[PDB]
Order: structure tokens, then sequence, then C-alpha cells
């Protein structure tokens, strides 16, 4: 289960954030225990498609190579808070799984500026018990953690140290698939 109520940041630019351009996961934070594989290899694109507010999700186990995109309509909560009932696709959308009630995730930007963020999410989905997940982006899939967002996760009392890098598993990304995801 999620215990956090994760406030988004002051200010937050949504325009800027949902660019239609894409987000790397660089280092991340499951709550509870053995949630997720230790090695992992994650991905974003968020924008605006002929106005409705969208994500594109990238997994990849860099171990077991089990690989799935999802795509999904973003609803407002407030700003920088939003919930996500997601559609499991191909990488040219084509459905996999239906949208369904009680398949969704919560996000919530904690930080962000023009290349890095901290974000919290949530997810649900069936009757898997999961928690909080923090997760570390930069624009660029290969930056270090820089002071604006160590200084954000110390401000959401969390230590970086206990985030687990995803930048020494060879993960290779398909931009091209996600910024055409956001349309679909
Ligand atoms: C960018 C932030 C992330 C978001 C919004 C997110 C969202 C999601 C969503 C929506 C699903 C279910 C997809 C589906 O079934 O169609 C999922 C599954 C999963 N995610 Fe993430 N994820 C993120 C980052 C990560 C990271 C960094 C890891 C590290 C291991 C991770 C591990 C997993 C795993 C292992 C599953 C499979 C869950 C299961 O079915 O048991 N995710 N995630």
């Amino acid at each position: 289960a999620c215990t956090k109520n994760a406030i988004a940041q002051t200010g937050f630019n949504k325009d800027k954030y949902f660019n239609g351009d894409v987000w790397y996961v660089t280092d991340y934070l499951n709550l509870e225990p053995d949630d997720v594989p230790k090695r992992y290899c994650a991905a974003l694109a968020a924008g605006t498609a002929s106005g409705k507010l969208k994500e594109a999700l990238y997994h990849y186990d860099p171990k077991t190579q089990d690989t799935f995109y999802d795509v999904s309509e973003l609803q407002v909560e407030s700003l920088g808070k939003y919930t996500a009932n997601f559609k499991k696709v191909d990488k040219n959308g084509n459905v996999k799984v239906a949208v369904t009630a009680g398949n969704y995730y919560t996000f919530t930007v904690m930080y962000a500026d023009d290349s890095s963020a901290l974000i919290h999410t949530c997810l649900h989905k069936g009757n898997k018990d999961l928690g909080d997940l923090y997760a570390v982006l930069n624009r660029n899939k290969d930056a270090a953690a820089g002071d604006k967002v160590k200084s954000a996760v110390s401000a959401a009392t969390l230590e970086f140290s206990k985030f687990i890098s995803t930048k020494e598993n060879n993960c290779a990304y398909d931009n091209d698939s996600l910024k055409s995801l956001l349309t679909k």
C-alpha cells in the first residue's frame, strides 16, 4: 500500500513539464521491500496531444528483458498532481490491455526545472499490493543528479543515498516511440 501524500512543486510549470519531450528515470526509491527489481530501466514522454494531457511510459527489465509501454490520459487533481488510467500498448500504440477501472497510477511532480525532476507515483493494478515509488528524472539519460534535484529529495525528507541508480544497466531507449505514443 501507498502511504505518502506527495506535495506538488510550488509554482509548478505544467506547460514546460508537459512539452511533448522525453524524461529518463535515472534513480528510484521504492518504499516497500522488493516491490520492484534492483536493476531496472524506465522513461516517459509527457505532453498535451489534441488538447488532452498525456503520458507514455516505457519499462524494461535489463536482466529478464521484460518490456512494456503504456499510454494514459491524465486527469487533474490539483496543480502538479494527477490520476492516470493506463492502457498497455505495443510501441506503435496498439492496445494490448485496455483501460479498466482499478488500473491507474497517481503522479505528483514534487520538483521540476528544464532538465530535471522529482516525481512520486502510487500504482494501482488489480489486486497487486504496491507501494510508493519516487523517481529522479533527467532530460539526459546519462546525467548524474545535480544539487537542485538532490536538494528536492532532501526537502521531501528522503535520503538520496537510498535511491537506486539505473545508469549501470546499459539502458537504450526508443525516444521516437515514446513521443509518438503521446497521440495514441
Ligand atoms: C516514471 C515513473 C513510473 C511510472 C509512472 C510507472 C508506472 C507503472 C505502471 C502504470 C505500471 C503498470 C503497467 C501495465 O500493467 O500496463 C507499472 C508496472 C511496473 N513498474 Fe513502473 N512506473 C514508473 C517507474 C518504474 C521504475 C523506476 C521501476 C523499477 C523497477 C518500475 C517497476 C515496475 C514493475 C516491476 C512493474 C510491473 C508491476 C506488476 O505488474 O507487478 N516502474 N509501472
